[PDB]
């Protein structure tokens, strides 16, 4: 049974329950744990997950934000017990070794394949609120040519969940507070003919006994009036100083802000050494509650926010200019990572490469071939006929073409490392 979680849905700028109609306010938490795979997936695990759903009960959350999940693993277990105390979850669609990367952006099939991947893992659970195409990928100035990447992600991501059989859980972003690009990021995920379905804040302007006012939560929300879908605080939770008061919740929840937000998910649950956690799990796996857990408990127990109804709610946007060094995003978009066309690749490429060496190899090859075909510019919006495959079938094409303009057909790649070889199936007559 998920008789408890009926499927979230959205309308307009607001999230409705599908059963009742009422607006739906998150109330969340981050659940992530992290080693000290890669990532650790505590949904995957009933001895902790289990655990902490009692004192996530406790806090009276309705949501959590997981980081990262293992596609491979059953989170039956866990998404029913969170099911069964009325607990939502916002899941990222990436892992920190699979995500779009900042500092040398692409949108590829192994990155789609990971989106996909948890896509089909976890899109049979009505309590599974929506998911996350990135977070905090552009995070300043000099990168905002990401953007493009992640906004042909959030295209993707909902194509495919489209053209799947399971319900249509909406994908959006979680975005960071930088004062010189957060207007443009706001504006450019909502621009032109690709929208992201909601928009989460990493937000941590009120620290302590701050009001709303004096926090900077006044001018974000005026600046957040009207905007065309949900807005939440993806994150809160600022911790100069401690025991964090959470009086930042009853400004969230107020009359001010609940015409404008959709709530928030405090960051977070594990204490991990970052100071922001309100439990910490001891050395024998137990549970121990720190000061910050009264005061979020006490906080959301009083948090009421007035919403409206689907009902009586029911009665394209320019994207940011381009100016150097400030705003690089093109409205123009990479295609979508195709895997047939670059698994043809695999199959017919003379020269291959299995999975440092990248940069010297592309350095290397580049400087005798024309690269262009792989290469992705975000900030200029042309994107290489093959730069949607992954980082092994691009360097692949590369000296397979050096291989060719050599002309010796002798078996014999051009590059001399161990992760090459010369692929037999290219002699069989895409
Ligand atoms: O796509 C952009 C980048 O993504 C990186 O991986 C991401 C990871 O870095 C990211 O990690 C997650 C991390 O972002 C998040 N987190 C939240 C915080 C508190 C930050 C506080 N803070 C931030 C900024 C300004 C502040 C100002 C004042 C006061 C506080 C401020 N610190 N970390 O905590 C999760 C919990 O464990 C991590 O899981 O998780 C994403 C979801 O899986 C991954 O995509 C990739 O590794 C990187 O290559 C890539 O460039």
């Amino acid at each position: 049974s998920f008789e408890k979680t009926p499927a979230i849905k959205i309308v307009g700028n607001k999230f409705f329950d599908s059963e009742s109609g009422e607006q739906f306010f998150i109330k969340g938490i981050a659940y992530q744990l992290q080693r000290s795979t890669s990532y650790i997936d505590a949904l995957a695990d009933p001895k902790i997950c289990l655990r902490d759903i009692p004192f996530l009960k406790m806090l009276g959350v309705n949501t959590l934000r997981v980081y990262a999940i293992d596609p491979t693993k059953s989170h039956d277990i866990c998404m029913e017990a969170l099911s069964a105390e009325g607990m939502y979850v916002l899941l990222d669609l990436s892992e920190p070794d699979i995500s779009i990367n900042r500092e040398n952006p692409s949108w590829d099939v192994h990155i789609f394949e990971r989106y996909k991947s948890v896509i089909d893992a976890m899109s049979s659970f009505p309590n599974l609120l929506g998911y996350f195409a990135g977070n905090e990928v552009t995070n300043d100035h000099t990168n905002t040519f990401a953007s493009p990447f992640v906004k042909a992600a959030i295209r993707d991501a909902k194509e495919y969940i489209s053209h799947s059989n399971h319900r249509k859980i909406p994908v959006g972003y979680s975005t960071n507070d930088d004062a010189m690009t957060r207007d443009n990021l706001a504006r450019y995920f909502v621009c032109g003919d690709v929208k992201a379905d909601f928009y989460g804040i990493n937000m941590y302007e009120w620290c302590g006994y701050s009001t709303y006012g004096t926090s900077g939560y006044r001018e974000r929300t005026k600046e957040f009036e009207g905007y065309p879908i949900p807005v939440f605080f993806s994150e809160f939770g600022c911790n100069l100083v401690r025991p964090r008061p959470f009086t930042e919740v009853s400004a969230l929840y107020g009359n001010k802000m609940s015409s404008v937000w959709s709530g928030g998910l405090a960051y977070m649950y594990f204490e991990e050494e970052n100071e922001y956690g309100v439990v910490k799990i001891n050395d024998n796996d137990g549970v121990d509650i720190l000061p910050d857990f009264k005061n979020l408990k006490k906080e959301f127990a009083k948090a009421d926010p007035k919403g409206i109804t689907e009902e009586e709610y029911l009665t394209s946007v320019e994207c940011p200019h381009i100016a150097v060094g400030v705003w690089e995003a093109n409205e123009k978009l990479p295609e979508t990572p195709d895997r047939s066309k670059c698994a043809c690749l695999d199959e017919i490429l003379p020269c291959e490469i299995v999975p440092g060496k990248y940069e010297e190899y592309f350095s290397y090859l580049c400087s005798k071939v024309d690269c262009s075909d792989i290469l992705a510019n975000g900030k200029t919006g042309e994107y290489g006929e093959f730069s949607d495959c992954s980082v092994e079938q691009k360097l692949s094409l590369q000296l397979s073409k050096l291989y060719c303009k050599i002309g010796a057909n002798d078996r014999h790649c051009p590059l001399n490392d161990k992760n090459v070889y010369f692929n037999l199936e290219s002699l069989q007559p895409c």
